[PDB]
């Protein structure tokens, strides 16, 4: 259960809960695509 797009997440890149790709913005992770 890797962070998506949009599950709720803080900023703690150090231990990214997310998937390979995304990135946690405070409230929730960030699909970083642009």
């Amino acid at each position: 259960a890797c962070g998506i797009l949009h599950d709720n997440c803080v900023y703690v890149p150090a231990q990214n809960p997310c998937c390979r790709g995304l990135q946690c913005r405070y409230g929730k992770c960030l699909v970083q695509v642009s």
